[PDB]
């Protein structure tokens, strides 16, 4: 038949809202930013004869933006949407996933979690509280995150031990509630970056074009690589190249250099937490 006419927005609850429209020439569809596409939508009573105007649409999510239409029948062209609607916020239903951790540089104890995507959200001013106890301690520290797009929070505590183990959670949370906590994981705070020198650092200038680096290994457990930095007297030591080796490398070979010129040279060790001090700087000239 005729597209119904205009729709008027009777009630709105956070799982439902009342619909009265007028007569055209029913079944109810719903829309929101999920998709393009309308979703035929539930209803009270849960079938509408011609005879009524009115309508109620349920089993919609909290805190989201509907659009609605109404066909007649048999089946004709169906009407104009209605004004966009939100409806009314209630308490997060959901957890957030993929909770875990871990690395960080000195003294601190990075913990992440997949946000939730704007359909969760169900309320106003939402957000995250991150709960954590070192292993087997009696209290949580709570701490609020007010950013819904990130998922990522990192504590910073100058007694941490380095690789102190941690249970960690996430619960969501809105203007109406809190959310169910995720699952607890077990992560570990970030390590101490090295403190030691790579010694008896050595350079021997090879051809016009490449130097050789060697280096003393440092003692600590947890060193994991060394970085070689080299830049040339014309250049700021902030923009020096770099080379990363295993921490099973005495030496390494430098190519490419330019011939005929002066090269500061750098050796530091490093693990997941940066870099250790680096050593004294030594200076050659490559070939002509």
């Amino acid at each position: 038949p005729g597209p119904p006419g205009g729709i008027r927005i009777e009630e709105i609850r956070d799982t439902a809202v009342a619909l009265t429209w007028s007569r055209g020439t029913y079944t109810i569809q719903s829309k929101t930013f999920l998709s393009e596409e309308w979703k035929d939508a539930k209803t009270e009573p849960s079938d509408i004869e011609g005879n009524m105007e009115s309508a109620r649409v349920i089993d919609l999510i909290p805190w989201m933006e509907y659009e609605f239409r109404i066909i007649a029948t048999g089946t004709g062209e169906p009407s104009m949407p209605s004004q966009r609607i939100r409806t009314e916020g209630a308490p997060p239903n959901v957890a957030p996933s993929d909770v875990g951790g871990g690395g960080g540089s000195n003294r601190e104890l990075t913990i992440t979690w997949m946000p939730l995507s704007r359909e969760y959200h169900y309320g106003n001013n939402f957000g995250y509280i991150v709960a954590f106890k070192p292993f087997g301690e009696k209290e949580w520290r709570r701490v609020t995150v007010t950013n819904p797009e990130i998922g990522r929070y990192v504590h910073k505590d100058e007694s941490m031990p380095p690789s102190t183990q941690y249970q960690v959670k996430v619960k969501a949370f809105n203007s109406k509630g809190d959310g169910p906590f995720s699952l607890t994981a077990v992560i570990y705070s970030a390590q101490d970056a090295p403190t030691e020198v790579p010694t008896d650092v050595s350079v021997k200038v090879l051809s016009s074009s490449e130097i050789s680096v060697s280096w003393h290994h440092v003692t600590e457990k947890s060193v994991e690589g060394y970085q070689i930095r080299y830049w040339a007297a014309h250049d700021k030591e902030a923009a020096a190249q770099r080379v990363q080796v295993s921490n099973q490398e005495y030496s390494t070979k430098l190519e490419n250099l330019k011939p005929n010129t002066r090269y500061h040279i750098d050796v530091s060790a490093f693990n997941s937490a940066g870099y250790g001090p680096p050593s004294r700087t030594i200076d050659i000239i490559t070939r002509k």
